[PDB]
DNA sequence: TGTCCCTTTATCTCTCT
DNA sequence: AGAGAGATAAAGGGACA
């Protein structure tokens, strides 16, 4: 037969109570359990089904899913049910930073780490737990919270390291190597490469920091003299998730770009300043002279669609559904270009392709609101957030549906409908705010935790904002948001 | 294979003026 | 509101017991 037979029908023999209670395990999470966890993931969290349901940790179901789907996610699970309350009780932590804590490959060891070392970090090193959840909070984060331990003195004192700096490096899939390198690397890239220690953090700062660095250290000399790039330029390819693949593409791909195709070295920097950028960059050298003939794209706005994450999905993704979205959709090209122009260009583009007749038909809404939703970062979470919310907004709440528009068209539009819906009416029932005012804080980038900022001011009164009538609360929120909310915390 | 660590990519959310 | 930055997810490899 096949090796694994055995292991798979154990697999579907208990799928199948996973979607009865107290779960309900649709296809869609018990895929992601038996990929990612394996067969004992998926065994591991029908057996402890309850136990962690309800009495005592009480998790939602989605949330043993996000445990369970990792490497190990049944030490992970059983982790969780020991040390869960130690480190609510014992540390001060909440639920969710222990859930966002198991939620990784070795999620056990990180869970167990931290109950070991964040007293030490906490006062030795004074982190404050939100720090030392960060740095816990990726793949391997039982290393980089000993590899923090070990170097967060040396790298504060014999490198001149803030401490703000060492987490923003540590808070990274391997976090330790970052750590190591940014020790061997730092002065080389300061002292021999003139870079200031906030650009050496910079580059340090994404996952693949140790061959970011290293690959810096090796191709800052050859950019520079022999391609014309400033220290600058070469600083924004490192640090922007592209790495050492986007750092070692450009060199091979700039001069080809610039000669074949006619673009700037800028334009270049910017299709490798973001994760992926070599596929981003490659993927262009491919497709520019094709979507730029049949279609009448300009390079410039192939540039647009390849300069954000994922441009490479986004380019491809615009290759197939141009056509359709605008024979079918009635788009015009400017519109498909402007909606594959952000992050997740791919997801946002496809979800259009979906919601739109549905967004228009059955919710009234203009195709120019479903482009101008969808024209964001994470605009697929913004459109399906919409299409299940915009009636039971504009429905009890009273907001008119150009208002639920505006609160979607922004970074992080989910987020912000789903705000706006849980706080509208304590806002506005139990604090006398209008419902223009709460629109009007959440139609910004940033409107979850803004509107979140003026709950905790409102509800929970720091004496520090006394002097602020409610209205000047709201200007501060519609303007500077949770910065501009905290930062007056402090005067 | 089970678990842990790491790197790359893609996506999503928030900040900074 | 556009650039920069941070957080989260997804996929897959090395490594080891």
């Amino acid at each position: 037969q096949w090796s694994g037979a055995r292991a798979l029908e154990a697999l579907l023999t208990v799928a199948g109570e996973l979607r009865g209670p107290p779960l309900q395990l649709d296809t869609g999470q018990l895929l992601k359990i038996a990929k990612r966890g394996g067969v004992t993931a998926v065994e591991a969290v029908h057996a402890w089904r309850n136990a962690l349901t309800g009495a005592p940790l009480n998790l939602t179901p989605e949330q043993v899913v996000a445990i369970a789907s990792h490497d190990g996610g049944k030490q992970a699970l059983e982790t969780v049910q020991r040390l869960l309350p130690v480190l609510c009780q014992a540390h001060g932590l909440t639920p969710q930073q222990v859930v966002a804590i198991a939620s990784h490959d070795g999620g056990k060891q990180a869970l167990e780490t931290v109950q070991r070392l964040l007293p030490v970090l906490c006062q030795a090193h004074g982190l404050t737990p939100e720090q030392v959840v960060a740095i816990a909070s990726h793949d391997g984060g039982k290393q980089a919270l000993e590899t923090v331990q070990a170097l967060l003195p040396v790298l504060c004192q014999a490198h001149g390291l803030t401490p703000e700096q060492v987490v923003a490096i540590a808070s990274n899939g391997g976090g330790k190597q970052a750590l190591e390198t940014v020790q061997r690397l730092l002065p080389v890239l300061c002292q021999a490469h003139g870079l200031t220690p906030q650009q050496v953090v910079a580059i340090a700062s994404n996952g693949g920091g140790k061959q970011a660095l290293e690959t810096v250290q090796r191709l800052l000399p050859v950019l520079c003299q022999a391609h014309g790039l400033t220290p600058q330029q070469v600083v924004a390819i490192a640090s922007n998730g592209g790495g050492k693949q986007a750092l070692e593409t450009v060199q091979r791909l700039l001069p080809v770009l610039c000669q074949a195709h006619g673009l700037t070295p800028q334009q270049v920097v910017a299709i490798a300043s973001n994760p992926g950028g070599k596929q981003a960059l490659e993927t262009v050298q491919r497709l520019l002279p094709v979507l730029c003939q049949a279609h009448g794209l300009t390079p410039q706005q192939v540039v647009a669609i390849a300069s954000n994450g994922g441009g490479k999905q986004a380019l491809e993704t615009v290759q197939r559904l141009l056509p359709v979205l605008c024979q079918a959709h009635g788009l015009t090209p400017q519109q498909v270009v402007a909606i594959a122009s952000h992050d997740g260009g791919k997801q946002a583009l496809e979800t259009v392709q979906r919601l739109l007749p549905v967004l228009c038909q059955a919710h009234g809404l203009t195709p120019e609101q479903v482009v101008a939703i969808a024209s964001n970062g994470g605009g697929k979470q913004a459109l399906e957030t919409v299409q299940r919310l915009l009636p039971v907004l504009c429905q009890a709440h009273g907001l008119t549906p150009e208002q639920v528009v505006a609160i979607a068209s922004h970074d992080g539009g989910k987020q912000a409908l789903e705000t706006v819906q849980r706080l509208l009416p304590v806002l506005c029932q139990a604090h006398g705010l209008t419902p223009q005012q709460v629109v009007a804080i959440a139609s910004n980038g940033g409107g979850r935790p803004a509107l979140e900022s003026i709950v905790a001011q409102l509800s929970r009164p720091d004496p520090a904002l006394a002097a602020l009538t409610n209205d000047h609360l709201v200007a501060l929120a519609c303007l500077g948001g949770r910065p501009a909310l905290d930062a007056v915390k402090k005067l």
